[PDB]
């Protein structure tokens, strides 16, 4: 069965998306925004108190298959939202005023592969013409300085940028959805691990975002808020200089679409366990991350 303090396989996460929605129809609606290469359903949960023309924040998890704490966080977030609505003042206000679009797992095919065959798989599972090598790096696959830096043009490599921007059904589906809802989406949050960082644009180029000063101030405050809970220390800054250049990222693309608050989170840890973060750290990791996500949400709502 499903547990919020264990890593859950896709079959279980899928059943959870149906169950948590049916149990909370006044706060959650579920849709599918497309299919993966292997025909799995890309679910999206709209979390919020339904109402006319609300603003929104979009958050996805599970871009990269092996980053299991990412998938776990999106699930943790949804329960927090539904359990505390009506009781905790901030979350109640948040869900009254805006919607969270939560995409619990983007790269489902890769995630399944980490359960069935290879725990360290990263990419999608699409085939590539002319080779036996499988998969594209979804975070090199967006139309932002596409494949110009930090990306490989070889399908056998972990950072393969694809045959073209949005070549993958999964990234096409996410981009299609965001382009369809640009008028409402005010922030884009994409959850990864590990390294304990908050990153903002740019990553495909060393140029800085117009609101670089604001974004730095926001990230600084969010990492400060995160640390209050368990003392976990994050670093933060523009992607290119804070970790390394990587073109074709979804956060840079979202930002150049007009979404001025765009962030990549890298959750625990710092390398001791890396991608294989113990299930015993799920609760603490998710709890402290919630504080940063809520701080950002509170700020965004004050800047519509
Ligand atoms: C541990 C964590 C930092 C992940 N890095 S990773 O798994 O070791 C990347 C593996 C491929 C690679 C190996 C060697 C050099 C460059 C790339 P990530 O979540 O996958 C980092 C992410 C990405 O590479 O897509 C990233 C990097 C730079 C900027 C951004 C923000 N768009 C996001
Ligand atoms: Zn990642």
């Amino acid at each position: 069965g499903h547990s919020y303090e264990k890593y859950n396989n896709w079959e279980t996460i899928e059943a959870w998306t149906k169950q948590v929605t049916s149990e909370n129809p006044d706060l959650i609606s579920r849709t599918a925004i497309g299919t993966t290469f292997l025909g799995n359903n890309i679910y999206l949960l709209k979390v919020g108190k339904p109402g006319p023309n609300k603003p929104a924040i979009f958050m996805d998890c599970g871009f990269h298959a092996r980053e299991w704490i990412s998938h776990a966080f999106c699930q943790w977030f949804v329960r927090e939202a539904v359990l505390t609505y009506g009781y905790e003042s901030h979350m109640t206000e948040f869900l009254n005023k805006l919607d969270f679009y939560v995409l619990p797992v983007l790269n489902i095919d890769g995630y399944i592969y980490t359960w069935t065959k290879n725990r360290m798989w990263r990419k999608t599972r699409s085939t590539n013409a002319g080779t036996t090598c499988i998969g594209t790096d979804p975070n090199r696959n967006f139309d932002a300085g596409w494949c110009t830096t930090g990306a490989s043009t070889d399908p056998c490599d972990e950072t393969y940028c694809g045959s073209a921007a949005e070549s993958e059904k999964e990234t096409k589906a996410l981009a299609d959805f965001i382009r369809n809802n640009l008028s409402s989406i005010k922030a884009y949050l994409t959850i990864h691990s590990y390294s304990q960082m908050i990153l903002y644009p740019y990553s495909y180029d060393y140029k800085l975002p117009e609101n670089n000063a604001e974004l730095n101030n926001l990230a600084k405050a969010a990492v400060k808020e995160l640390a209050t809970l368990y003392g976990t220390k994050y670093t933060y800054g523009p992607g290119a200089t804070t970790i390394y250049p990587a073109a074709g990222g979804s956060d840079d693309w979202a930002y150049d679409q007009g979404i001025k608050y765009s962030f990549t989170f890298e959750l625990r840890d710092k390398g001791r366990y890396g991608f294989i973060l113990p299930e015993s750290q799920i609760q603490a990791t998710c709890e402290e991350t919630m504080l940063a996500i809520k701080y950002v949400t509170n700020y965004v709502l004050g800047h519509l």
